[PDB]
């Protein structure tokens, strides 16, 4: 028995910014539009789609996080440096311009245009 | 890049609540307690953290989808029935108690205890 997450939708002020954000620092493809969702492929058979959100007033950030290689992590966090994109080390971003080592792994996190807490590593959570 | 979701939060009431919803329908592992989160954990390397957020007034609907097999879809809406839990066959929940043929495949929408759009399916869309 196999339940999968195949997608979830993320609200954001621009969806094409963000999408088009995550997927150029991601090094993913450009994301397709269905709908209103610019929609942002994942590796693991799962997207993020990303939609305008049309209520009032402030998007209550929320939070999605990537597992990835150490070759992806070095190549993602060329991107993060050399394009002056804010990173911490911490959730709560209190540690500015450093990354963690959490389980012996690399991990650093970052926001979306819309503020979102997103953060990238390279070893599961307690592994 | 082979870049994959590993987990996102979902804000909802009250975690325990949602988690425990969620994998008894869904037919899922215990929600297991990770620090603030009751984590839902899916098949496809990645879970969905629930997270109190006991603020603001009402939650902003989600949407989070799941792909299951026939054998699977056929438990999970037998659940769906026996717990009496509202469901509809499209993402406005115009089309109550349906269960709709997107792709050839089956499909429903229901809520989680807090508001959010779920929604099971056979099928990848375009498929
Ligand atoms: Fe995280
Ligand atoms: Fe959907």
């Amino acid at each position: 028995m196999a339940v999968e997450l195949n997608h979830t939708i993320v609200l954001v002020k621009d969806k094409d910014a963000s999408a088009t954000f995550m997927a150029d620092l991601l090094g993913l493809p450009k994301p397709k539009e269905m709908g209103p969702f610019a929609v942002l492929q994942l590796a693991n058979d799962v997207s993020i789609d990303f939609m305008d959100f049309r209520g009032e007033g402030d998007i209550v950030p929320g939070h999605c996080a990537f597992l990835i290689s150490d070759e992806e992590f070095d190549q993602i966090f060329g991107r993060i440096r050399e394009g002056g994109i804010e990173h911490w080390a911490d959730q709560y971003h209190r540690e500015p311009g450093r990354i963690n080592d959490r389980d012996g792994g690399r991990g650093v996190y970052f926001e979306d245009p819309s503020g979102h807490n997103m953060e990238i590593m390279t070893r599961p959570y307690g592994s």
